């Protein structure tokens, strides 16, 4: 579709292209403005939780819904292992803590890279730039 690049540089480091392509994926999927800041938005780990449960039913069995950070936690936790389940591979996710203590913003957006995959041969409507099993 029409856009205008004039790189074609392929590295591993943030890709603010992706970034773009993920949240407007994940904020129609769910239905929640993850807003400017799409770590922050996504380390409260609720979007998360509801993310791969929107794409299957059973995902996460309850979400806590609250303004403290504990059970902030505990979220993610269920989301990294329910997207383990799915079809994502352990070495292709995040933890807790990447998205938590924000240690790792490339480390999670990788991991959804590859989910919108998952999401796209089963037969979902996904908005990212993902073909095939792209490593490199």
């Amino acid at each position: 579709g029409s856009s205008g690049s004039s790189g074609n540089k392929l590295a591993q480091k943030y890709d603010h292209q992706r970034e773009q392509e993920l949240r407007e994926w994940i904020e129609g999927v769910t239905g929640r403005r993850i807003g400017n800041n799409f770590m922050d938005g996504l380390k409260d780990g609720i979007i998360l939780c509801e993310f791969i449960n929107k794409l299957q039913p059973g995902s996460v069995k309850k979400i806590n819904e609250s303004t403290q950070n504990w059970h902030q936690l505990e979220n993610i936790g269920n989301f990294i292992k329910a997207i383990t389940k799915y079809g994502v591979k352990p070495h292709d996710i995040f933890e807790a803590n990447d998205l938590f203590e924000n240690t790792n913003h490339t480390q999670v957006q990788s991991t959804l890279l590859a989910l919108a995959s998952m999401a796209k041969t089963k037969g979902n409507k996904v908005n990212v730039g993902v073909s095939g099993p792209s490593s490199g």
